[PDB]
């Protein structure tokens, strides 16, 4: 038996209920704020804030757009992100990546407020997880990752997980969530000499390369659970992941679409790391 | 023909550095300390303090022992980490484990000032290492492993690493540190299904489980790197390591002895973080 890991489906039910949540915290005095800063006019990072912005309005979060120039100085950012730091009625604050070559990235998401940090980059945060303590703010891929894990009730203890990718934006915090969670974890990249070697023995495969069908059905065993984080564009319009989803989905027990599988996930994380910002301030 | 990673020997060489920077620090007005607060009569705790100030003295580190009662309050603990957080004197502040039952460990490391945090168990500092930035100070026992095994010009770029025990004080920025370096890394538990599974195809093998003779030759590969953390005594009161030396060292081209081998690193890596801290106010 397959089944879909339908994070499409998840991510509505979620926004449903950060709407029902909004509309108790709103009569009591609080509407959940986000901002957003988009640095450029790439036009790929224009469509992510767009869907960001049109998630948080129908969840009922306040949405807070800063289009800055590309040519904008480092020091004119870290004013925008100390004002917000101190604005009470902003609750997130959330950099769009990737930013201009002369501004600098960790400084820049080192300077968000650790109470507001719902990207869950900033080194006190990325801390707090790598000690097991999963109470700050969680990176969105990885938690979206394991809310949807959660939701088909899928045992992650003593499983061997692979991760394909080291990124501080899903690979690192994914290993460790994981390995949170009581699963035998490896982490594989672009230096790895056989990547077959692991995914060939994983109960769990997590793949964010970024490169079309990098995981075939030879590199996978019967009843695996796959995950992909991949969003590749082919040039004939269609939208694929990182994964041979025709081929690997025969061999799978679970596995995540693409599109409607980790994308929604991702937003919906956001929006609820918001609300929790906004909640944990009564 | 296996070769020994002679961390006593290593470590006698970076006391002499120190030695050395000691007594330039010292010409320029910086008189390097490392502060030491042990709480308890625990006779293991007591004697790793007197190890640890003999080994300040040998390499002309100033040491101060603060020796409080094993019923002292949370708050008492906290307000002499805040006194030494803002002595300019004290370079180095570290919390001699483990406390006792009624102290929570994780808050009181996270009241030292990251600054001083020569062990590196600052959430903080340990944001640094995962995000792969060396601008705090790293987890004095995986650090030496890394200083051995590159005082020995062994490279770990694609090599599939295996660390056996997921600890804050060892297993977790072990790993990290080895993925920094551009190895495969897998992080094996009591959880994980098969621990050969991992180690028999390992190039490398950290073990910090706490268990006598884990590392078996039979889970082990001709030219295997073994890395020995643990620090077992028998019945007999003999000191032996989590790895059965005898037979896995006929497999392998390196491998730390027990006694001799990581213990005398750790501590090496302790006085090299006071004086790094030292260094930053010239
Ligand atoms: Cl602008
Ligand atoms: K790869």
């Amino acid at each position: 038996a397959m089944t879909l890991l339908d994070g499409k489906a998840l991510s509505a039910k979620i926004k449903e209920e950060l709407k029902e949540k909004n509309q108790f915290l709103k009569s009591k005095g609080i509407e959940s704020c986000l901002a957003v800063i988009l640095v450029g006019d790439n036009p790929a990072s224009q469509t992510y804030v767009k869907s960001k912005a049109k998630a948080c309005e129908e969840c009922g979060i306040k949405s807070l757009v800063y289009h800055l120039n590309e040519n904008i100085t480092q020091n004119e950012l870290l004013a925008l992100i100390n004002t917000l730091n101190h604005d009470d009625s902003v609750h997130g604050i959330l950099v769009q990546l990737p930013l201009p070559d002369h501004i600098c990235k960790d400084l820049i998401l080192e300077s968000i407020i650790s109470s507001k940090d719902v990207d869950g980059f900033h080194p006190i945060n990325v801390g707090y997880l790598n000690l097991g303590l999963e109470s700050g703010f969680l990176p969105c891929t990885p938690l979206g990752v394991m809310k949807l894990l959660k939701a088909y009730e899928i045992d992650l203890e003593g499983k061997d997980a692979v991760i394909i990718g080291a990124s501080n934006i899903v690979g690192r915090p994914m290993a460790t969530m994981l390995l949170n969670a009581g699963a035998t974890v490896s982490v594989c990249h672009i230096k790895t000499k056989d990547l077959s070697l692991y995914t060939r023995q994983a109960d769990l495969i997590i793949v964010a390369a970024g490169c079309v069908n990098l995981l075939r059905s030879d590199m996978v065993k019967e009843g695996v659970i796959v995950v992909d984080v991949g969003i590749n564009r082919l040039e004939s319009g269609k939208i694929v992941g990182d994964v041979d989803f025709e081929e690997v989905s025969k061999k799978s027990s679970y596995i995540t679409p693409v599109p409607g599988g980790v994308g929604p996930m991702t937003i919906a994380m956001l929006l609820e790391n918001t609300v929790k910002s906004a909640k944990n301030r009564l």
